[PDB]
């Protein structure tokens, strides 16, 4: 092939995000049976149907036994095959079981997107597949220069917002990319001047990123159980890098993660301390803020292209009986996000 003139970091990013074997590995991690439900047989309607059954299982547990539950739990396993051999699979009988399976289905949706991009499309040997795959993202990806002002600000954000309670690892920024999802800026226009626009973190596993860059960050579908998400079906962000970085699900086999920085249009925040499984905001509110016990020092907010960057070190928020150790931000309309940066991170696991 012609060999590809994309910068080396952008090429390594494309290789990571389209890696078929990482997809399979993520699926086997969820205890999916690849013999019965392989990567290519995965589809939107089957995932949607699984989401619905999980909503039924949600319904049964809300209103209380292990007898009428058994049936609903088995029906989940009928739609998404799990690898339990000659089995009896574990009973899905509580809220933890529902959260956990709904998070799996979120990820399968993005893996299906990634694989459909690979299998749709044309085959041409004289093109570098790195170039072919890049183009399917419909995203401009540029390397940010290590000495720029924006680089300095990003690395400070990363440097100051690592929580003491997440000290089992630390992070080094390997590559910073500036990203522009096609049409996203246009989508964001109504919100672009809104008050309380903040640059915030979103971590996800690497096998979601092809999906995220082609479709943007998305809200879970109507079929998904709203109870499987602490603040219901929105798009979730943190102001502490380590809280988002935990969602990369890195470890000691797969050490590199990917994390986003988006401009999020929060406007009037609906401030909450505990789980609230809403599907719409109170009139007048534009976001939810889950109130952390600790917050980036508000005095240290700095500005980057007109957006607040809450990069102060963590201090007491003053909030008392909250479920959350750190802040969480949730929007409920996809147009309130404009993705700005993508970081490739190395996790140094101290344990
Ligand atoms: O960076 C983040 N990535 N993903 C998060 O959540 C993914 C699942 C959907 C919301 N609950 C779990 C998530 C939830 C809270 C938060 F502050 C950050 C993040």
């Amino acid at each position: 092939h012609m060999k590809s003139k994309l910068p080396k970091p952008v090429q390594d990013l494309i290789k990571m995000i389209f890696d078929v074997e990482s997809m399979k590995k993520a699926m086997v991690e969820y205890e999916i049976d690849l013999q019965k439900m392989p990567l290519g047989k995965l589809s939107k309607r089957q995932i949607q149907a699984a989401y619905s059954i999980l909503s039924e299982v949600q319904q049964a547990v809300s209103q209380g036994s292990d007898s009428q539950i058994l049936d609903l739990s088995n029906r989940f396993y009928t739609l998404i095959p799990h690898d339990f051999g000659m089995k009896k699979p574990p009973l899905l009988n509580n809220a933890d079981s529902v959260q956990a399976k709904a998070e799996m289905l979120d990820n399968l949706l993005d893996i299906e997107v990634a694989y459909s991009l690979l299998r749709g499309g044309s085959d041409d040997s004289s093109k570098d597949p790195i170039d072919v795959n890049y183009e399917k993202l419909k995203t401009d990806i540029k390397v940010v220069d290590r000495d720029s002002e924006e680089a300095e600000i990003i690395r400070k954000y990363v440097k100051n917002t690592h929580a003491t309670t997440h000290n089992a690892y630390d992070l080094e920024v390997i590559d910073i990319f500036k990203i522009e999802r096609e049409g996203e800026c246009q989508r964001y226009k109504p919100f672009k001047q809104l008050h309380n626009r903040r640059l915030l973190w979103h971590g996800s596993r690497t096998t979601n990123f092809a999906g995220i860059l082609s479709q943007g960050l998305r809200i879970a579908p109507p079929e998904a159980p709203v109870t499987g998400y602490m603040f219901g079906k929105g798009i979730y962000f943190a102001d502490m890098v380590s809280k988002s970085a935990n969602y990369c699900h890195t470890s000691q086999g797969d050490p590199i993660g990917l994390i986003l920085l988006g401009e999020v249009a929060l406007g009037n925040m609906y401030e909450l301390k505990h789980a609230s499984h809403i599907s719409k905001l109170p009139k007048g509110k534009h976001s939810v803020k889950g109130l952390g016990k600790t917050t980036p020092d508000p005095s240290a907010n700095i500005s980057l292209d007109g957006v607040d960057v809450p990069l102060g070190t963590g201090i007491s928020s003053g909030v008392n009986d909250t479920s959350l150790l750190y802040n969480e931000y949730i929007v409920y309309d996809i147009a309130q996000v404009n993705l700005k940066y993508l970081l490739k991170l190395k996790f140094n696991f101290k344990t």
